[PDB]
């Protein structure tokens, strides 16, 4: 085994560092002057445009599909660098990547070519979004005997009609709330939403994914697609994840990601599994920023003492703990993404590895930021340092992209409970 | 041994609750429309004025001195209730109480009856502040051979001349930056601030506390007392702890709190030890609000499932951990405050108990808020819930009023290292 | 609010200390030469006798019933001192107290008078045991639809026939496997053992507690009561809790503790709820012994350095954390035992407090011992120090007397799930 | 970046598993009957003999030196499989590897060829030991101005005379207390052991390593080399780490490992850094055995419930936490040993990675065994399950091979304090 980065991986890092260093660094000056979530988001459009220009959006699509993605390892390296500087715009990129994953994973060349085109063109500010989350929650969306998703779809002729509400999906409403360039709406098939989901059926067999573009939205009545609100977040204040309501929203049958059922649910699961693995790079990035800033401070400040505070064991212990969390996190992420790319491995093995990664990396990231603040002391509580922003943003990772308590841990539990569970299949094989 | 509350204490809670729900609840609507810390602080004045009218300020001065204080247990019960609703103004009350303690503890009836007059009248909005913290830090202010406090004082004629800068002292500048009604400036005696502190002289033996009032500031040149800035805090955004600079600031000798040296340092230590214990009440209040909001949510929301999330063991485990943290914390606080009033115990014993409380309560309060958020899930990240504000505010406790890593733990370590260390003196007597 | 110990409580500690230092300290030299669990337990008999003579068994019975129990706080204080020195015999005293509680709590004066007699006489060495635990576990014994207790009682004429196996009940077989002087066998009423429990009837309504004595066993066939094995434990190597098999074991109807059903289940719950609060005293005692031995070592050993290791911040941090855990634990236990004795509080509130105590104290105790060993270093791993023993014994508390994960946390979760759940009822009343 | 294993690495795992299953599993039945440490240690000799015959000893010496070690990753895999079954003998192999390390790392083919010969012959049961640890401790053996090592050496004619005592060195005395086939005694140069170390000279410059064989001991007076005792350990009851007291022990000048000073200290530091990295493999092996035993139990036992306990979220949470700690640990170890073999990275980087590994893996392994026990419940406390043994064995890891609190963390803190500290050098290059 080896951990020596290839020339292209080293370049991806270099390129990624130069980007946010010369681009993202100027982001705050713009959105910091906005009064609301949406305004802040829109203020980042120019920076997203640059991301596109630098080919960071095209890098989210596989080469075989006209993109420039090299591997999940390159992507993890790039994300770490971006989040280590500015999550703004960087989060918009990962959001788009998620929105594209279902199409990238489906087995319909014509569908991919048609919907991925604006993302591989390298121009404009194409936004993608995987609309799954709902106001009532989704941790139990696959619970047999449960209500199931409240966003339902029914086939009426050569088209589908969507009804329901979504909440949290990133960039779902695009820059101007008239829809994202591409949205994968996850729905539960139901000819009559008024009637509860059959408690005897497997919820996964009721899943359908409908591709919704700005064109789709413009072909519908205005009251068929509307944004009820834009949540004000504690951190990631420039991100958009509106509360959207679909009322008799018509979608062409040609926009069906795939045959409703297990195949559709499998695509959503695969997309979220790959995302869970990459979320680690985001947590590491944010946590690393705190660590390096505390490290720099501890090695150059005595706090009125006779020596740099890093000389005090208690301070060093905190920093040591931070370093270890980051190091173990990155290794787990790399192992996860590489495991996901190993065709010879069973999906259950890949899913477990991805779940572990998301759970661990997001939990310790919070601890790392807090410990860094304790080591720095009172000064870390003022806005003149990065810590205030970092705490609010790191607290999002353990909650988003499938909270650890309600979703990820449960998905992992399920796999571990299987009779043929192979604990170390991803390491020593079978 | 018993824990039953007396009618006096039960009344304190009710009054604290009534005040917090009638006055404090309306604070947000006022300071939320302000742009900066200072403006947000000034916006809380009408609320501080109401606190004074409710005798909350006079309740910070012991009856013998003209106040109406009943006990530290009453004060803790009050603080828990106030902070469980709105830290704004509440933090101002505790700040004034701290700046008052030095005078309350000194054995000079003359200074007391003179400088405690405006705080017991029950009129206006008198602010007191203990100016100790400095821009370079204070965790090593007593280290032998170190730089020592940067705020020095020298005797010139029949008055003292202060030179140096202070940073973080609450309400130190007052409502209009013209100085707090009463300020206890902690300085290091030095005839020449140009030369470093004598490395062969014990720092504590050179500590002096000068009382500075608005009048004192008015009797000096405008450039002798200047506010250099107001730090933007991540939490407790309505507090004021400016960066003050003293330049040949002349103070009457009659304003010396006590003899310079160990007696002055003792007053400061004692004041900070008492506040350190009461901080636990503030931490509990903040952490309780998070626990309760999460508890209510878990017993009323199913998150799209078939049952309330509290029925999920993982969720219950989180709520249970928060409950235990809050429970153990309140008991510790109560034990600490009582121990501090037990004149049958040596100071080292009281000190150690006070440090234990501050270290434990503030540390677990952070974990309690975070665990609660993880239980609630994604929705806890939206500002429509209290969690966003609670997280920011709670992260201040482990850092302020003497950080745990640099100050409190060191103070406790010192006592434990002593030859006559009595581990359980506060419990099973000495 | 008062933590001042009365003269009787202070006297209880002194008495326990004297007993521990004069008697318990000599136990090790006796059982250490035995090659098995039973033999080691028997070797402690000549030590239990002393406990009886000192009135330790009599102190397990309330005064109104002929005992000398002063209060649970006295018991808490006594157990801490006893376990801080030697778990041997001390655990046997706790075991007897548990086996006596059902009778102590029942509403049958005649029954109490009859069966408690040999325990309040202060003669010989009477052993009591609450036989509840079984080979298949008991965490789900009250689970509706589950198999329930595998030890069942069948009413045959004027006698009860017991069938099934018990495992873990402390000293249930007495000193010679001829049975404890008094055993409270918790059974599930079943007219036909070969048939599974009825999934339509609440398990709690089928619980019966049968009193079994050495006489009852003598009145039965030899193989109607047999010890199948004596588990070799990791710690508390002198305790007895055999695997017992009841085959057509006849028990006089008069030996029925009370009316089968909710009332019987109620007695078992209250008994285990009271012990759950007291185990905290046992955990504190074992952890205190580790902390004190690490503290003494740290204050007198430099480990080849130039100063006592307690001067190193990392060592101090460990000691500080152990002290806090011990401090918060004792306060919780006292609050719990005090709450349990408050006749003005609903059972729900008392049970909740008892669960919090058992969960917190036993969990934190394990960390306290481990941290003490890390602070001491390599030396703590040799049997020339007492850590090796403290580690194995402390690890028992989280698992025994109702495991935290399967039983205690679940009982607490249930209480919190209730619609009328009052979080702070035990502190601020209703 | 790649984690895939080569055919040789998989073969190494299969070979280790076969050896542990066909040989190590029979060790317990042999040493369990012995009464003391030495006797137990001696009972493992036949098993160590088999290890030799299986070439496991020769596999501790690099291929360029005539050994058969393929790489540190192969070694890490072998150790994990061995310790997952039986630490006995396995720990002996590890001890020998550390003892040979100083010679393996020195730049003298002549010395290497001469002293490594018995260990690569593939016959007998040769033991090696790195004698560094002492009765007074060694955490501050390099502290400037401190006592320093108490085992001193002085040059007399064409040979050296050793004076002092060693405590803990594994197999230092050999199978019959006549000495290990090879021992690297770490001494502090001093012409007069009665005089204190010069507080003006860097301790590292006075370090000397002398090679002592059974022949060396046999060529000295019986009173010059004597075992003063064999500590009884809580775990790893078959390991030997005598208390030796060199008295005017004469060693040939040619047996000097290298020139006294930083070079000698460098060899010790390097040897211990590599051991620290491999210790993680041992911790993983032990923790893995606990995890797997609890996993199997949780999937096949309902504990009197209606479903396997793994179906309970609190139980799954414990197993998930264990799995994650194991996964992150193996990855950190593989990364560490790989970093150690990277000739492109400077020492400080390799050292930092090695310390992080020892610190994380050993600490986390303890938590894993405990969580596994809490998951299984009461049954884990009985010796009919392996948990009791695993708990005692895992607790040694955080303390031995350089405790984390006194040595490892201090070594890491030293590196991080360096002005040229490159946090991510091992990952993203310099
Ligand atoms: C993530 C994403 C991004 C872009 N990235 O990728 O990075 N985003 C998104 C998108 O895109 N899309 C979608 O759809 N979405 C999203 N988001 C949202 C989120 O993710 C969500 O919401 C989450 O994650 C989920 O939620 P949660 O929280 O996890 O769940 P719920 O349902 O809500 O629940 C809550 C709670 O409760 C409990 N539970 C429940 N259930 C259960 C439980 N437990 C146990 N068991 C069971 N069964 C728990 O506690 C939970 O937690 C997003 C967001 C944001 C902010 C951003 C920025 C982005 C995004
Ligand atoms: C608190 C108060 C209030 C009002 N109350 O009472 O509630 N305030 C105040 C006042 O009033 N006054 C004064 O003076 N001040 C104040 N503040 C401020 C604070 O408190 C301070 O600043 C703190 O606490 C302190 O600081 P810290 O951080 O703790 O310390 P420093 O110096 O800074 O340091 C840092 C760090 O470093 C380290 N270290 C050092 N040294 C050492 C160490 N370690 C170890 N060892 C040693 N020796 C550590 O890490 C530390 O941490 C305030 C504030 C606020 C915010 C408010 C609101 C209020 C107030
Ligand atoms: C405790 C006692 C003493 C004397 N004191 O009090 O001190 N002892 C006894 C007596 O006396 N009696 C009786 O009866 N018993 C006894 N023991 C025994 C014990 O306690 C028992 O066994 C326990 O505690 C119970 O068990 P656990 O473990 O807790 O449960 P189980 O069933 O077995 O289970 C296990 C596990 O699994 C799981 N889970 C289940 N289920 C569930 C779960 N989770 C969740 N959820 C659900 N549902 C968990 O993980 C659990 O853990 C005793 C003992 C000993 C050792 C001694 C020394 C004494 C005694
Ligand atoms: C390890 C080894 C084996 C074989 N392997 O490799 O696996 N072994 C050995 C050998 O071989 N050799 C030698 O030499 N040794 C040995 N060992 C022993 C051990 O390792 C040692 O001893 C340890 O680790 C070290 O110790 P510690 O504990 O770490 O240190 P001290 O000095 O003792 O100390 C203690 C304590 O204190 C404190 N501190 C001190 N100092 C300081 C501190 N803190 C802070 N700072 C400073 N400066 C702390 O707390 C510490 O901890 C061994 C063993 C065993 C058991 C085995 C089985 C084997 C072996």
């Amino acid at each position: 085994v080896d951990f020596k980065l290839s020339p292209s991986q080293l370049e991806a890092r270099r390129h990624a560092q130069a980007f946010a260093n010369t681009v993202l660094t100027k982001a705050s000056a713009e959105y910091s002057t906005q009064k609301d979530q949406l305004s802040r988001f829109q203020a980042t459009r120019p920076f997203y445009r640059e991301a596109v220009r630098h080919g960071l959006i095209k890098a989210q699509v596989p080469i075989p599909l006209g993109g420039t993605m090299e591997s999940l390892v390159h992507e993890s390296i790039i994300l770490e660098e971006l989040f280590a500087v500015e999550p703004a715009t960087s989060i918009t990129i990962v959001a788009t990547a998620l929105g594209l994953m279902p199409v990238i994973l489906c087995d319909s060349p014509s569908l991919q070519e048609k919907f991925l085109k604006p993302f591989i063109s390298g121009e404009g500010e194409p936004l993608a979004s995987l609309m799954h989350s709902e106001p009532n929650g989704t941790a139990n969306w696959l619970q047999k005997g449960g209500p199931g998703l409240q966003t339902t779809a029914r086939k009426v002729g050569n088209e589908w009609v969507i009804s329901g509400e979504k909440l949290w999906p990133s960039n779902s409403g695009g820059w101007d709330y008239k829809g994202a360039d591409l949205a994968c709406v996850v729905c539960r098939v139901s000819d009559d939403p008024s009637k509860p989901q059959d408690p005897n059926v497997d919820p996964a067999t009721q899943i359908a994914v409908l591709l919704v573009t700005r064109e789709t939205i413009a072909n519908n009545k205005k009251d068929a697609y509307q944004i009820l609100g834009e949540p004000e977040l504690a951190g990631h204040i420039t991100t958009s994840g509106p509360h959207t309501r679909f009322t008799e929203f018509h979608v062409p049958h040609e926009n069906l990601l795939c045959t409703p059922g297990l195949k559709a649910q499998g695509l959503v699961e695969t997309a979220f599994a790959m995302s869970a693995a990459l979320v680690g790079a985001m947590a590491i990035g944010t946590a690393r920023a705190a660590f390096e800033e505390a490290l720099v401070f501890a090695k150059s400040d005595t706090r009125g003492g006779s020596k740099h505070i890093i000389e005090h064991q208690s301070v060093a212990d905190k920093l040591i703990d931070c370093k270890i969390r980051l190091e173990t996190s990155r290794l787990l992420v790399w192992k996860a993404v590489t495991t996901l790319e190993d065709e010879a491995l069973e999906w259950k093995v890949k899913l477990e590895m991805a779940m572990q990664t998301k759970i661990y990396t997001t939990d310790v990231a919070v601890e790392c930021v807090i410990d860094a603040m304790k080591a720095v002391g009172m000064k870390s509580y003022a806005k003149d340092m990065s810590f205030p922003r970092l705490l609010n943003e790191v607290m999002c990772y353990p909650l988003f992209d499938g909270g650890n308590i309600g979703l990820r841990r449960r998905q992992m539990q399920r796999v571990m409970a299987l009779e043929d569970y192979e604990p170390w299949a991803a390491t020593y094989g079978s």
